[PDB]
């Protein structure tokens, strides 16, 4: 499912994300925006051998089982393909383990790179929430 930006906006929301640990709603799309493009389908190969699934691109070296990544943990105990859903509950519920791990939304490269120090706020502008 691709999503909307104010749909994923809604859909997060309602899932608990707005200012959790702190990070404001804009943080969660900007961050969806520049992992997957709002599309629950993505998946993304990393150099190591893992992948990244979903909307948040959820990394199979530590958070998920895929079946091919080698000595890789599985902390939100769930199947990689769980994160690929039309509903993004298991990957709400995977990202709030991740972002409470001590790095907090750093954890996210391309969150880091593109969306900490901006406005993010502007990724909610406009909608009914
Ligand atoms: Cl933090
Ligand atoms: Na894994």
């Amino acid at each position: 499912k691709v999503f909307g930006r104010c749909e994923l906006a809604a859909a997060m929301k309602r899932h608990g994300l707005d200012n959790y640990r702190g990070y404001s709603l804009g943080n969660w799309v900007c961050a969806a925006k520049f992992e997957s493009n709002f599309n629950t389908q993505a998946t993304n190969r990393n150099t190591d051998g893992s992948t990244d699934y979903g909307i948040l691109q959820i990394n199979s070296r530590w958070w998920c089982n895929d079946g091919r990544t080698p000595g890789s943990r599985n902390l939100c105990n769930i199947p990689c393909s769980a994160l690929l859903s039309s509903d993004i509950t298991a990957s709400v519920n995977c990202a709030k383990k991740i972002v409470s791990d001590g790095n907090g939304m750093n954890a996210w490269v391309a969150w880091r790179n593109r969306c900490k120090g901006t406005d993010v706020q502007a990724w909610i502008r406009g909608c009914r929430l």
